[PDB]
C-alpha cells in the first residue's frame, strides 16, 4: 500500500496505519450498547488559517483526531466513516483552476483515494447529498472535554448537517481510548521521533558553548529535526533553559523567549522533541554548559537518574500511576536529604508533601498525536487534590500500549522554597544554610518516553544519560553536523 | 533608552521607534477634522492561542497594529494613546502566582514600564477604571478591511467598553496610512532584517546540491537567520520550488510541503525571508540547481534580470506603480520574442494582455510588519481590472518612505499557455516550435526589496544577481 514519507532517510508510514485505526474505532463502537445500527462518525478536518486580518498564512497542520483516523495533510476536509461496515469516505475541497497558477496541481478524487487508501473520495459540496444517500440512522460527532487544556473539541458541521440526527456524546469517549492505546505501527512512528529528537539532542550537546544565547540550540535542533529527520514542525515549543531558567518549566515562550546568554557554571536543561506527520517525541536533556558537573551539580543530577531508573524499572502494568510519582517525591527526599539539604524524617516530608516543593508537576504523561496525549481522566478516574499529584496529567493505572513520558525533575524554586520555610511543618525539615547554595542553580529534569509492555516498558528514548556519559558525550569532536 | 536585542550580532531596536509612531498617529489625527478633543486610541494586543482544542501552545507573534504602536511582545495586552498629550499607556496581564513555576518571572508593572518607555502601565483587568477616570470624548477603536485578505480587523474590546462613546471609523485608514511611510528607524530595521535574509539566501545558493529535497534548503534558511540573526520566524512559509514547482507561486504550503527532489537541470526558485521583531524581508532567489545556467535559463533568467533593473532604475516619487507592472511586462514581451517563443508586434502583444501569461501576479506590493503590508488600497484607489494589474496589490503612486517588493518573473504555466492557444487573439503570437522546449521550465522570479527615497530608491536586498555572479558564488565565491 501506500505510505507518507520526506525521502531520504525519512521514515515511511503506512497509510494502512490509519484505516488500522478507523478499524479499531468501529470495533469499539459496536460494542457499544448505545450505538445505533447505520451510525456514521462524521470528522471535520482543520480550515488553514491567517496571522489575525493579514493575508500571511500559518503553516497548516492536522487536527489530531482527524489525522489519527485518515492521516490527511490538507486542509479543508471532512471524513466520515460507517460504522458496521467500516467504509471510508474523505471530502475534499472543489478548488478553482487559479489553484493551478499560485499553490499547485489540482489533484483528482482519485488522486486522493490511492494516496490515502479510503474507499471513496468525494467534494465537500456534496457531503450533504452523499450522507443523506447512504440513509444512516445517526450522525456521530465529536465534542468532549480536554482535560489538559479545559477546552471543549468543537462539532463537526456542515450545510444541511442540521437535517440529520446528530449524537455528540457517543463519539468523544471512545475516540481518546483508542488514541490511548498505540498499535505497533503508531509505535514504529514514535520510535522514529524518539530517534531523530535523540540525535538532535545529541548534536545539541556536542555544540553547547559558553557565550551562547540559548535559542542558538532551538535553532539547531529544529534544524536537525526537519533537514534530517523531515520534522517541519515540533511536538511543541522548544524549552531552552540555562542557569535560573532551568527552573522555568515551561521557559521558551514569547515572554521568555530563550534568550539568556549560556555561561560558565550554568546547568542546561532542554526539553525539544520533534513532530513526525503529527505524531510526537519529547525529551528532556540536562548537564553543565561547560561540560563538567560539579559536585552540587552531580548530586542533583544523579538523584534525578536515581528516580527516573527507579520508575521505569518498576512500569509495568497493574501499576498505578499516582504511586509512580510518590516514588520519585521520595526518592529525590532521600537524596536531598543525603546531601544535607534536608534533615529529619522522610516519612514525615512526605506526609508533609515537601517533594511538590522541588517537583512541583507531575511524574509524566501519555504522549501520542498531541505531547500531552488526551485519556488521561476518563470518566471515573479522578483528579488528586494533593501538591505535585494534582499537576499529573493522569491517574489511570498502567496498561499495555499505553506510551507515557517518564519526566522527573528537582527544582530549586523561590517562590515555592519560600512557602515552605513559612511553613512550621516544613521548614523543620530544610537546612537554610545549605539550601541558601542552591538558590540559582536552576533545576534538572530527565525526560524519556517509553511504552507500556506486557511485562514492563520499552525506552523509546536515547541519549546518554550518566554523569560520565554526558561528560564524554561534550567532549566528542566529531563534527557530525556542521552547517555553514 | 531602552532597546529590543537578542544579543550576540542582532540589532538594537530602539524603543523610541514605537514611541515615534505613537507620535506620528496622534500628529495626524489632530489634523482630522472627525476627531475631537479627549479622544483615545484603544488597541487590543493578540492573545495565546493554542492547536485547536488540545494544550499544545502556539508561538505567540503579536498583532502587527498593536506592534507598531507600542512594540509589546507579550501576549493579553491592550495598549492607549491620549491624542491630544500623546500620552501612552500599556496594560498588562495580572498573573497568576503559578506562571512563576511554568512561565517565568511576574514582572512588575514598573518593569515593563521601563522597558518599553510608555507614560504609565496598568493591570488590563483596571481598563475600564482607568478610562473611566480620564473622561475621555470618545474611544477611536481599529476596524477595517485588508484589502490583501479581505478579512475584518476586529475592534478593541473589554468589559464595560459599552459605557464609553467609541468611533471604529476614524483610526483604521490613518494608522495605515502611517504605516504605509516607514520612519528611519523602521528602514534601520528593514536593513537588517534584508541583510540576515540576502546572507541567509546566500548560503542557501552555496549549499545547493542535485539531490537535495527542496526543505532541506528550506531548513538551512531558516537556520541561518534564527541562529545568526534572532529571527524565531519567517515572514511568511518558504517557498523553495524547484524544476515544475518554480512555476507555483506560492507552491511550499501544507498541500505542497516542498518536499521534491532537486534535479540536475532544473531551476530553483526560492523565496524567502526572514522576520525580526515582527519586521519583515522578503527576497526571491532562482538560479540553476547545478551551478550552471544553460542557455536556455539564461535567456528566461536575463529577461526578468532586466525588467528588475529597468523597473528599479524608473522608480521614483510620482511614478504611478501599475506604470511599472506594464513596464516589467513589455519587456518580458520583447524579450520572449528576443528568445523565439514570441514572434508579432510587441505592441500587439500587449494590447492582447499577453504579458499576464507569463507573469500572472503583480509586480510587487507594500513590505513592512506585514510582508504583505497594509494601505495598499485606500479609499479612491481602484483595482485595475486587466489580467495581471488585477493581482496588483497597490495602484498607488510612489512616495518617498514606501518601501516595496520589486519581483517581476516569467512562468510557463500549462494551463494558461494552452488559454492562450486556444484564444484568436493571442495564439498566433506564440511559437509552438519553440515554447514546446519551455514546457515544464518552471520559472524565474527576481525579488528585491527597496524603499522610495528623494532620488529614486534604496536598494536593501544584496544578493548575486548576474548570471557570472550566481554561479561564482554557487562555486563558492566570497
Ligand atoms: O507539563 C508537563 O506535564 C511537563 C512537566 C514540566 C515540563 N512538561
Ligand atoms: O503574492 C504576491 O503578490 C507575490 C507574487 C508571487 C509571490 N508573491
Ligand atoms: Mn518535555
Ligand atoms: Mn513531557
Ligand atoms: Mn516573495
Ligand atoms: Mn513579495
Ligand atoms: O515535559
Ligand atoms: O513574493
Amino acid at each position: 500500500g501506500p505510505s507518507f514519507w520526506l525521502g531520504n532517510e525519512t521514515l515511511k508510514v503506512p497509510l494502512a496505519l490509519f484505516a488500522l485505526n478507523r478499524q479499531r474505532l468501529c470495533e469499539r463502537l459496536r460494542k457499544n450498547p448505545a450505538v445505533q445500527a447505520g451510525s456514521i462518525v462524521v470528522l471535520q478536518g482543520g480550515e488553514e488559517t491567517q496571522r489575525y486580518c493579514t493575508d500571511t498564512g500559518v503553516l497548516f497542520r492536522q487536527e489530531s483526531f482527524f489525522h489519527w483516523a485518515f492521516g490527511v495533510t490538507e486542509p479543508g476536509c471532512y471524513g466520515v466513516i460507517d460504522v458496521d461496515t467500516g467504509k471510508s469516505t474523505l471530502f475534499v475541497p472543489r478548488l478553482p483552476a487559479s489553484h493551478a497558477t499560485w499553490m499547485g496541481k489540482i489533484h483528482s478524487k482519485e488522486h486522493f483515494k490511492e494516496k490515502y487508501a479510503v474507499d471513496d473520495v468525494q467534494y465537500v459540496d456534496e457531503i450533504a447529498s452523499v450522507l443523506t444517500s447512504q440513509k444512516p440512522s445517526v450522525l456521530l460527532t465529536l465534542r468532549g472535554v480536554n482535560t489538559d487544556s479545559g477546552s471543549v473539541c468543537r462539532e463537526a458541521s456542515f450545510d444541511g448537517i442540521s437535517k440529520f440526527e446528530v449524537n455528540n456524546t457517543i463519539l468523544h469517549p471512545e475516540i481518546v481510548e483508542c488514541r490511548v492505546f498505540k498499535t505497533d505501527m503508531e509505535l514504529e512512528v514514535l520510535r522514529y521521533t524518539n530517534k531523530i529528537s535523540s540525535e538532535a539532542h545529541r548534536e545539541v550537546m556536542k555544540a553547547v558553548k559558553v557565550g551562547m544565547k540559548e535559542y542558538e540550540l532551538e535553532s539547531l535542533f529544529e534544524h536537525y529535526c526537519y533537514s534530517r529527520g523531515g520534522m517541519r514542525h515540533s511536538s511543541y515549543t522548544c524549552i531552552c533553559g540555562s542557569g535560573e531558567n532551568s527552573a522555568v518549566l515551561h521557559y521558551g515562550h514569547a515572554g521568555a523567549p530563550n534568550d539568556r546568554t549560556i555561561q560558565n557554571g550554568d546547568m542546561c536543561l532542554f526539553d525539544m522533541g520533534g513532530e513526525y506527520y503529527c505524531f510526537a517525541s519529547d525529551i528532556t536533556c540536562s548537564f553543565p554548559a561547560n561540560g563538567k558537573f560539579t559536585a552540587d551539580q552531580k548530586a542533583v543530577y544523579e538523584a534525578v537518574l536515581r528516580s527516573s531508573r527507579a520508575v521505569m524499572g518498576a512500569m509495568k502494568p497493574g501499576v498505578w500511576w499516582p504511586d509512580m510519582h510518590r516514588l520519585a517525591d521520595r526518592i529525590h527526599l532521600e537524596e536531598l536529604a543525603h546531601m544535607g539539604i534536608l534533615s529529619g524524617s522522610v516519612d514525615a516530608m512526605v506526609q508533609a508533601h515537601l517533594g511538590a516543593v522541588f517537583m512541583p508537576h507531575g511524574l509524566g504523561h501519555f504522549l501520542g498525536i498531541d505531547v500531552h496525549d488526551v485519556g488521561g481522566y476518563p470518566e471515573g478516574v479522578e483528579r488528586i487534590d494533593e501538591p505535585g499529584l494534582r499537576s499529573l496529567r493522569t491517574a489511570r493505572h498502567l496498561q499495555p500500549g499505553m506510551v507515557l513520558t517518564v519526566e522527573p525533575g528537582i527544582y530549586f524554586i523561590d517562590h515555592l522554597l519560600d512557602e515552605a520555610l513559612a511553613d512550621p511543618a516544613r521548614a523543620s525539615f530544610l537546612n537554610r544554610e545549605v539550601l541558601q547554595r542552591f538558590r540559582g542553580f536552576g533545576g534538572v529534569r530527565i525526560e524519556e518516553d517509553v511504552v507500556v509492555t506486557d511485562s514492563g516498558i520499552e525506552l523509546l528514548t536515547c541519549v546518554p544519560r550518566t554523569v560520565e556519559e554526558i561528560e564524554a558525550c561534550m567532549a566528542g569532536c566529531d563534527k557530525a553536523f556542521t552547517p555553514f
